[PDB]
């Protein structure tokens, strides 16, 4: 079993660092973020060393980091994919999950 990190992780992939706090997300299924890749869930970070640390921000493929990030339609829900979804027509929720420059994810 993987032993998820304290919360306060800070994702400076791109030049928007955005601090995960598991804890908010213990209550997800670990394999919804980590989906199950090579017949495992990488319980690794999202952008690793060859995984959405695209700095393309325009890769809307299972490789970049903005897409899986801003996508939602995406092979699993995605950060502001399941945060549009986690608010539930909640403008206050919607400003927090998916709010870009107002919101948890982009202090
Ligand atoms: C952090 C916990 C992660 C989140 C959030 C997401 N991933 Fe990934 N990811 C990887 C692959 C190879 C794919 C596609 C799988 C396939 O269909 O073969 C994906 C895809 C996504 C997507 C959607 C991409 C798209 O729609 O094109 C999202 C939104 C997503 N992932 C979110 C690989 C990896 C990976 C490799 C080590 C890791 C650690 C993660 N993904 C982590 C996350
Ligand atoms: C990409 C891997 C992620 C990042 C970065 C963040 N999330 Fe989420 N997230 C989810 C829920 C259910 C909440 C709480 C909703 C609520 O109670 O209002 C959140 C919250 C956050 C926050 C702020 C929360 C706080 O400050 O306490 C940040 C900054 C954040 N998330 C960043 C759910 C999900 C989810 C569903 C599976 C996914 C994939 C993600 N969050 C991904 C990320
Ligand atoms: C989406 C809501 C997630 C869930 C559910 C889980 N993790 Fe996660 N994890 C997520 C992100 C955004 C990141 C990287 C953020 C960054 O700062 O880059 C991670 C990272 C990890 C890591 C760190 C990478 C490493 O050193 O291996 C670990 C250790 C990790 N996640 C473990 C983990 C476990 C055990 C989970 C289930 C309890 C789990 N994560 C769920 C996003 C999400
Ligand atoms: C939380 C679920 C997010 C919401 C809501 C939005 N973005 Fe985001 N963005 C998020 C993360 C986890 C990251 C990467 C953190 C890091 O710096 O490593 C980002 C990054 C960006 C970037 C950086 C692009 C780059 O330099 O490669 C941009 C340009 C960006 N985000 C834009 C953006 C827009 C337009 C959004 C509103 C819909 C938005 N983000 C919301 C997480 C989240």
């Amino acid at each position: 079993a993987p032993k998820a990190p304290a919360d306060g992780l800070k994702m400076d992939k791109t030049k928007q660092p955005v601090v995960f706090n598991h804890s908010t997300h213990k209550a997800v299924k670990c394999g919804d973020c980590h989906h199950p890749v090579n017949g495992k869930e990488d319980y690794q970070k999202c952008a690793t060393a060859g995984c959405h640390d695209n700095m393309d921000k325009k890769d809307k493929s299972a490789k970049g980091y903005y897409h899986a990030m801003h996508d939602k339609g995406t092979k699993f829900k995605s950060c502001v994919g399941c945060h549009l979804e986690t608010a539930g027509a909640d403008a206050a929720k919607k400003k927090e999950l998916t709010g870009c420059k107002g919101s948890k994810c982009h202090s």
